[PDB]
């Protein structure tokens, strides 16, 4: 029906309770980053997930609803007006904009010159890993085509783990339309030199998989159901492109960008223990890389170090503003 009935209904319904009001905060009774994709998924198309963290009441949410407007990206901190540098940011697997909540509200003060932008990930259904590629290509190119039309600032393309892949993907295209690209920063991820395997592990080792990367799967099934399609997605998504990357490499076809590469990785990171060897396979891609790395730190660094990681983008852009 109405904006907030429907608000009201999905919240009732993902929350766990009726005695809810359209005053009380989302996460003062139980809310949280699950539930706040799950609500925007339910809800429909025009609700984000960032929405709700800048608007934790029903009211509010509708009335943005209301102002609100399809855009692949979407703003989440400082104003391409104002700015000098803008930053596209892609999440790692079964994630999204959400993921650069914190990294985003600590812009404004580790770097106060860059707008960012977040990549939404539609996660178009396919059927072959060809229309894989494919899709991969469309989005890059619908990211590429939302950006430029957003914003003619110089561009740092922010990269968290398995999202690495997209965002090759971004920066290539954007150096085919010799688009004002300065530089590609990455977070937890290593060059793919060999051929990868595709995902064919039970819910029960993903979950094993991530408690050893030092995160926690949800415990609602409908819950866990989302993050897993999204993440058995990403995974497909992400070891496609890459298998064609380096086939690329082996036939010698892949053209190295005179763009610099930033590795920021956390040194207590267990699913890149032998960065200190690696890190500098992403010359196949860009050159000069630069490492940077968070003592004591694990995997996730936008979740245990965001403000150190907007201070690595304010000092990745003050390296290339001239």
């Amino acid at each position: 029906g109405s904006h907030m009935e429907r608000l009201t209904e999905i919240f009732r319904g993902v929350l766990g309770h009726a005695a809810f009001g359209i005053r009380d905060d989302f996460f003062d009774l139980g809310g949280d980053s699950f539930k706040a994709i799950r609500i925007a998924a339910k809800y429909g198309p025009p609700l984000e997930v960032t929405d709700i963290y800048d608007h934790p009441t029903i009211e509010a949410l509708a009335e943005h609803l209301e102002h609100a407007s399809s855009s692949s990206i979407v703003l989440m901190a400082g104003d391409p007006a104002t700015a000098k540098a803008v930053v596209v940011c892609v999440a790692n697997a079964a994630g999204g904009p959400v993921n650069f909540v914190d990294m985003s509200r600590a812009m404004p003060e580790q770097a106060s010159d860059v707008a960012m932008f977040g990549v939404k990930l539609p996660r178009t259904e396919v059927d072959s890993d060809g229309a894989m590629l494919e899709e991969v290509r469309r989005l890059s190119n619908a990211v590429c085509d939302d950006l430029l039309a957003a914003t003619d600032l110089p561009a740092i393309v922010f990269a968290q783990a398995n999202g690495s892949a997209l965002a090759l993907a971004i920066t290539r295209e954007l150096v085919r339309r010799s688009a004002d690209v300065r530089a590609l920063c990455i977070g937890g991820a290593l060059m793919r030199t060999v051929t990868g395997k595709r995902d064919t592990r039970t819910d029960d080792e993903i979950l094993a998989f991530l408690g050893k990367a030092g995160s926690t799967l949800p415990a609602q099934p409908d819950e866990q159901a989302f993050f897993l399609h999204d993440f058995r997605y990403d995974g497909w998504l992400a070891d496609v492109y890459y298998n064609h990357l380096v086939d690329l490499m082996s036939r010698g076809a892949l053209e190295v960008v005179d763009i610099p590469v930033w590795c920021l990785v956390g040194s207590e990171d267990p699913l890149v223990p032998n960065y200190p060897v690696r890190f500098q396979d992403w010359s196949h891609i860009g050159r000069p890389v630069q490492l940077v790395e968070y003592a004591g730190i694990g995997h996730y660094l936008l979740r245990d170090c965001p403000e150190a990681i907007a201070r690595a983008v304010g000092s990745v852009w003050e390296h290339v503003s001239c």
